[PDB]
């Protein structure tokens, strides 16, 4: 297939995940309502992107290391196992590993460096630091613009993310990012949120 065009760190909102197994984050209510990693996908400029990519199949203990990481910044906010090329999978790990990791070769050679490096950009870009330093916090009552909470992200990154909404809730962000780890500008997307949204606590 064609090499991947840019990088997509899609974040969840695990406030508006959980508005029972131990899989499921939601239960974990001494974690703080944040973004947590939906996955790091190669993407085509286009709007399509490659998939179930050839590539060593999912090895946890490649990523041992990374449990403790990857179970509290990429956890899952569900029970019934997920499906993708061909299968159901263990986790959401298997599932984005077989779905977008295998696709992020030859510039992310293995699944160690798929998943530490999607934890890196994750880790050194707080988008929840971003909102929460501009009055954007997770809240049962608030309502915020969006175009605020997209202008507060721009300023700070310089790029503009992509927002998905779910009702009225946020539920994910995108970040592009180019070929050597460089913040780029998305693709262009037309807006889906509501005008006013909301940044829901979890429980």
């Amino acid at each position: 297939h064609k090499e991947f065009d840019y990088f997509t760190l899609a974040l969840t909102w695990s406030g508006t995940e959980c508005l029972s197994c131990p899989t499921n984050a939601c239960s974990r209510s001494e974690v703080e309502t944040g973004f947590t990693i939906k996955g790091l996908w190669p993407d085509y400029d286009d709007g399509t992107w490659p998939s179930c990519c050839e590539g060593a199949k999912y090895d946890q203990n490649e990523i041992s290391i990374l449990s403790n990481d990857l179970s509290k910044y990429w956890p899952s906010y569900s029970c019934p196992s997920s499906s993708a090329c061909g299968s159901f999978d263990a986790s959401d790990l298997a599932y984005e590993w077989a779905k977008h990791g295998t696709c992020s070769s030859p510039v992310l050679g293995n699944q160690y460096e798929y998943f530490s490096t999607t934890l890196m950009l994750y880790f050194k870009y707080n988008i929840s630091e971003i909102l929460s330093e501009s009055g954007y916090l997770p809240s049962n009552t608030a309502e915020y613009k969006v175009e605020g909470i997209m202008s507060a992200i721009q300023s700070a990154l310089r790029v503009t993310p992509v927002v998905k909404c779910k009702s009225d809730a946020v539920e994910q962000v995108q970040i592009c990012f180019d070929k050597t780890l460089q913040l780029q500008e998305c693709p262009s997307t037309a807006s889906t949120c509501p005008s006013l949204v909301s940044l829901p606590i979890k429980n």
